[PDB]
């Protein structure tokens, strides 16, 4: 008669797949509340001591850093923490990375040749790209992207960059509609996460659009980490710890990968063969702890009037 409540900030099918796999292994039923990362973190905070959430699962790490800093997350069992590299878990061991995703530049080669793509994320503030690219200012990974630019280039250059994006980029409500606009030639390129293209490639088969990886430790080659945590207020602490530990088992990782083209955080495990290998992403040397709560980036987005 035990039901775990999962607050799922990850994409809906991914949360459903891991809940199904967990129930199959253990017989424990999982009830899912799906929302946005920050929305669920805010809801947990306001629900206080009587929150029903047992586990929180997010697409990005700033919400988990926020909640860990606020004192709401339970410490994870040391055997769970040993399943990932230390940079992929919270500094106090109260949240853990589950998969990693990466920033990409999706483009339509009928509208722009690969040879003519911007060399760097930083080039998109230049007037020559006016009208030619989309971005998603309300996206959690875009927040992290702004945080990365601040860390790598400084606040002054990051503000000049984001001003250029406001002047010259086209705003999309989410990564899915931005990807669709590229696929349909409504915009030449867009800044999104990598897994959206693989979802399209499965639904549709033969795509117009292609992915460009900035590589070269460019700010635009940022890798971000989707993570999980047990809530201190959980009435099922053993089962909640079992759930997070199961997410990082080979079976849980495969369950999550069956719905999202992301990189496993379980050490020693490879991704789907269709993915560009993690070793070749050449991402900037930024961890979740470096981006933190992304407070400077939210302050900048608010300053510029984008989110
Ligand atoms: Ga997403």
């Amino acid at each position: 008669p035990v039901t775990l409540t999962l607050y799922n900030g990850q994409h809906a099918a991914t949360g459903i797949a891991i809940a199904k796999a967990f129930q199959d292994k253990t017989g424990i039923q999982v009830k899912i509340r799906k929302g946005g990362d920050g929305q669920l973190a805010s809801q947990i905070t306001e629900e206080g001591a009587r929150s029903p959430a047992d586990v929180l699962y997010t697409e990005e790490s700033p919400p988990l850093i926020r909640l860990a800093s606020a004192g709401l997350l339970a410490k994870l069992e040391p055997e769970t923490l040993a399943l990932v590299e230390p940079e992929h878990a919270g500094g106090n061991g109260d949240w853990i990375g589950i998969t990693a995703r990466t920033r990409v530049l999706a483009y339509n080669p009928k509208k722009i040749d690969e040879k003519d793509l911007p060399k760097s994320l930083m080039d998109l503030s230049d007037p020559s790209w006016s009208g030619r690219f989309g971005f998603v200012p309300t996206s959690g990974a875009f927040l992290e992207q702004v945080a990365a630019v601040i860390k790598l280039k400084g606040q002054e250059e990051a503000e000049d960059w984001l001003t250029g994006l406001k002047a010259f980029g086209s705003i999309y409500t989410n990564n899915v509609t931005a990807m669709k606009a590229v696929e349909n030639g409504e915009v030449d390129m867009a800044l999104i996460n990598n897994y959206y293209w693989y979802t399209l490639k499965k639904e549709k088969g033969e795509l117009n659009s292609r992915l460009h990886y900035f590589g070269n430790q460019d700010p635009g080659a940022l890798v971000t980490v989707s993570g999980a945590a047990v809530l201190k207020s959980s009435k099922h602490p053993r089962e909640a710890q079992q759930f997070v530990a199961f997410m990082l088992s080979e079976e849980g990782q495969k369950a999550i990968l069956s719905q999202s083209a992301e990189y496993p955080m379980r050490k020693g495990m490879q991704a789907d063969p269709a993915l560009k290998p993690f070793a070749e992403l050449d991402p900037p040397k930024l961890t979740p702890a470096d981006l933190g709560e992304a407070s400077e980036a939210l302050s900048l987005e608010r300053d510029v009037g984008l989110n």
